[PDB]
C-alpha cells in the first residue's frame, strides 16, 4: 500500500463509520470512482463535525483554507492546516476530475450558519438547508458518477442529495430534538398542530403522524423522479445509485414499523440491504 492508498483508506473508514447504508452501495463502484467518493464524503463529514473540535470555528476555517489552496493551486504541494490525509486525497481527486468548489463553500457556509440555528419559518427554508448540507454534496459527486455532466446531471444529483437529507431528518427526529434541533418548519408544525417537545414526552399521535407522512411523501416523490432520470449517470453508477436510494427509502418503512419512535434510531439490516441489491441487479 502506498501513502495515497493510506489516505484513501482513512477516507473510507470515516465514510463507513458514519453511514453503513451509503458505504454499502458506494463501495460497489469501480476502484477509481469509489476512492473519489470516499474522499469527497470524508471532506464533507469533517466539515459537518468541525465545530465540536474545540467548540468553535477554528478548524472549519482551516478546512476552508485547505480547499481554497487546492482550488487555486491543484498541482502545488500544500502543507494542509486541517486533516492532511483527507486533503491529500481530495487534491488527488481534483487533479483528475472537475470539482465544484463553490459547492464545498456553500456547504461550509451552511455549517457556519448552524451555530446560530433558529428553526425554519417555512418549508422553503428547510429545503434551502437540505440543499446546503446535502444538495451541495450531490453536486460535488456529479462528475465522479457521470461521464458527460450536463445541467440535468447536476439537477438530478442535487435532488437525490436533498431527498436523502430529508430522509435523515425523518429518521432522526428524536435524536435531533435531544440535541436541541428541530428541522420541521414552523409553518408546517403550526398547521398540523404538532409540538415536538410534547411528542417527545408523550409519544406519537395522529397529528404527528400526518405531519411526518407529509414530508415522507415529498421524499418519496422526489425519489421516484430521480429514478425516472437515472440514465444521466454512468452505466456503472446507475445500479449503485439506485441501490443507495432504495436503501434510504426502506428507512422510511423502518420508521413506520417502529411506530415513528422518537427514542431510538431505526436502521436497515445489512441482510435487507443485500436483498435490495439482488432485486435491483436482477434488472441490470
Ligand atoms: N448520510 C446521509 S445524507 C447524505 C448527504 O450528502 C450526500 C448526498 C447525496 C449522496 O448521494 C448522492 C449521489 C449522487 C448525487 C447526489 C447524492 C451522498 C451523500
Ligand atoms: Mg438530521
Amino acid at each position: 500500500m502506498t501513502m495515497m492508498d493510506m489516505n484513501f483508506k482513512y477516507c473510507h473508514k470515516i465514510m463507513k463509520k458514519h453511514s453503513k447504508s451509503f458505504s454499502y452501495a458506494f463501495d460497489l463502484l469501480p476502484e477509481d470512482q469509489r476512492k473519489a467518493v470516499w474522499a469527497i464524503y470524508a471532506v464533507c463529514r469533517k466539515i459537518d463535525d468541525s465545530i465540536d473540535v474545540y467548540g468553535d470555528i477554528q478548524f472549519l476555517n482551516q478546512i476552508k483554507e485547505d480547499i481554497q489552496s487546492i482550488e487555486k493551486y491543484p498541482y502545488e504541494y500544500h502543507h494542509f492546516q486541517s486533516d492532511r490525509r483527507i486533503m491529500m486525497a481530495l487534491q488527488h481527486v481534483a487533479q483528475h476530475k472537475n470539482i465544484a468548489f463553490q459547492s464545498f463553500y456553500n456547504l461550509i457556509d451552511t455549517v457556519y450558519k448552524d451555530q446560530h440555528f433558529t428553526m425554519f419559518e417555512t418549508d422553503a427554508e428547510l429545503f434551502g438547508y437540505c440543499y446546503g448540507v446535502a444538495g451541495t454534496v450531490g453536486e460535488v459527486l456529479t462528475p465522479i458518477l457521470s461521464d458527460h455532466e450536463t445541467h440535468q446531471t447536476y439537477d438530478v444529483a442535487r435532488r437525490l442529495g436533498e431527498s436523502l437529507q430529508l430522509i435523515n431528518i425523518l429518521r432522526d427526529v428524536g435524536e435531533d430534538f435531544e440535541n436541541e434541533r428541530i428541522y420541521f418548519s414552523k409553518q408546517r408544525l403550526k398547521q398540523y398542530e404538532v409540538d415536538i417537545a410534547e411528542v417527545y414526552q408523550n409519544g406519537v399521535n395522529n397529528h404527528y403522524i400526518d405531519l411526518w407522512e407529509y414530508y415522507a411523501a415529498i421524499a418519496e416523490k422526489d425519489f421516484r423522479d430521480v429514478m425516472d432520470q437515472i440514465k444521466v449517470f454512468s452505466i456503472e453508477a446507475q445500479p449503485i445509485i439506485e441501490l443507495a436510494a432504495r436503501i434510504y427509502i426502506e428507512i422510511l418503512d423502518e420508521v413506520r414499523q417502529a411506530n415513528y419512535t422518537l427514542h431510538e434510531r431505526v436502521f436497515v439490516e445489512k441482510r435487507k440491504k443485500a436483498k435490495l441489491f439482488h432485486e435491483i441487479n436482477s434488472k441490470y
